[PDB]
């Protein structure tokens, strides 16, 4: 049991059938860094609404740039009342509106900022979580990382791996991919890059956990 047999087994069941190309909704966007934070300690379900929430009071529209400044300058009360479904609000609304700020800051642009973000910047912003940051990396900026999670831990310990460390979990998924990388990236009939499959491997392990609960399993 590596990871790369584990990615061979989800592939078979096609998890992703109805699933964009990178998993996440509307991947690659600041919209993708607004989820993946506010994703922390809820559900994805509750995240659209408040995404919802944003995009019909026009706080999110159609240009990245201009996306991250408005989140960077927002009244706080407004971001917290918007962001209310995803739990934690006033948290939250603090984190977006720092985490915004530095961007610009550190980085000048959106644009710069994936090029040159690293994981220990992310982690410097107050309250960014692993799993949030690594999912900033990997679903925002197309880095190779592999997010983990609750799920990813639960899913290996019922296969009779228990990796309780954040890190050494995300080693043990990563490593099994490298180690097979020519195979791995045939699975795709090299059509996607390493970063790509990533997401999607993720993607994997969520969809497969997300039904083993409704289903009961
Ligand atoms: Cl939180």
């Amino acid at each position: 049991l590596d990871s790369f047999e584990i990615l061979k087994a989800l592939k078979s069941l096609d998890l992703l059938k109805n699933a964009p190309a990178w998993w996440w909704p509307n991947a690659l966007k600041f919209e993708a860094l607004l989820g993946a934070v506010l994703t922390q300690n809820t559900k994805f379900e509750a995240v659209l609404k408040s995404l919802e929430n944003l995009k019909n009071a026009f706080i999110l529209e159609n240009d990245d740039e201009i996306n991250l400044k408005k989140i960077a300058y927002i009244e706080f009360s407004k971001l917290a009342e918007c962001v209310r479904p995803s739990g934690f609000y006033n948290q939250k609304a603090k984190r977006l509106i720092d985490l915004s700020g530095n961007i610009l800051k550190d980085f000048q642009s959106f644009e710069n900022f994936k090029q040159e973000v690293t994981r220990e910047w992310l982690l410097d912003q107050k309250g960014i979580g692993k799993e949030s940051a690594d999912a900033i990396l990997c679903y925002a900026c197309a880095k190779e990382v592999m997010v983990v999670d609750k799920y990813s831990y639960l899913f290996l310990k019922k296969l009779g791996i228990e990796i309780e460390d954040y890190d050494e979990l995300q080693h043990f998924f990563e490593k099994g991919v490298q180690e097979n990388l020519n195979s791995a990236l045939a699975l795709y009939e090299n059509t996607i890059s390493l970063a790509q499959l990533y997401a999607r491997f993720h993607g994997k392990i969520v969809e497969f956990s997300k039904q083993k609960l409704e289903l009961k399993l």
